[PDB]
């Protein structure tokens, strides 16, 4: 499972559950082609987005629907989404964990990359 | 000066100097129209991006060229760039400061929205 | 396992392995009494610090030896350690996950708290 | 003004105003000796903590009373306070800005060390 996303809520001190995540891959014409998407689980994790074979080298964008999350809590959000844009697999397959920590007016993200 | 961007380096504990920043406004056709751009100063700040008359409500994207910053320092980066996507809403305060804290595999961003 | 600590490295994009973590509990005389300690595993996680019975209500301080971590990489660190000070279990047992993200001149921390 | 502290609120997207900040210097007996303190201004900043003549090399602790900030706003906080523990070293730049970004269950802190 070479791409995993984990999302946490800094207001409530919890996983961010049922958060939509879209992944895009930059196409030859410089547009963002849909690649994979899903929603975080009760643990704030989203597994099963892709497979080693599907996950070719390229520039990927992970877009996390932070706005819907805050609106369902009735808290005013600043951002439309949180983004994570990176080149993947250009030296062969790697496993990427993208973590995001959400506040209404801030987010932080980090990547953990391992070589299988 | 309703929009300011500030960028900091968490590896060296310094302003992030000469970082390219591009701002886009979402057009009616859902494309991103160039809006403003510049390079951070010696203080890590980019002032004078826009004026009150130009900065209307809407969805804006700030792209910060973090990869070029790191690669010139001889430190391997993860991201292509950092993004900040938000709605500018005339309700509430009128000056937006977008801050970004950079690490090779992580970033944090916050918005500070104030009157004077 | 009611107290877990996870530590990530924002420079290398990895778990922070073999990081020392000390936990203290504020004593009646306002000094910090040693409570539990350990080192993060290959996954950056430290489990097994305490048990429900040992982990009474009180004010706890988690001190993460960030300085040794950076010095073993030959990277100059700013902080002596990273701290996380909080009241625990004052409404009965809870499970606390303390996450920390380390850069040489910055750290971020968040807590996930669940009710067993 | 060799030491400045800046505090931001990630829930409301604002400076964190009237936040108590205490600075301590580690004494020879390993106790923390009061060194400087104050409250953040309307801009979230605390200037004038010390002078060049007073701020000698050594280990310093900055304690930021985050709990009092949140509890007065009617938002439940996790931490008792935030801490920043660091060595002041006269090698390298001479002005230290300690920034803290607050959320109820999280904080981020960075140091920016500059000359003018």
């Amino acid at each position: 499972c070479p791409l995993m996303v984990k999302v946490l809520d800094a207001v409530r001190g919890s996983p961010a559950i049922n958060v939509a995540v879209h992944v895009f891959r930059k196409a030859a014409d410089d547009t963002w082609e849909p690649f994979a998407s899903g929603k975080t689980s009760e643990s704030g994790e989203l597994h099963g987005l892709t497979t080693e074979e599907e996950f070719v080298e390229g520039i990927y964008k992970v877009e996390i629907d932070t706005k819907s999350y805050w609106k369902a809590l009735g808290i005013s959000p600043f951002h439309e989404h949180a983004e994570v844009v990176f080149t993947a697999n250009d030296s062969g397959p790697r496993r990427y964990t993208i973590a995001a920590l959400l506040s209404p007016y801030s987010y932080s993200t980090t990547a953990v990359v391992t070589n299988p």
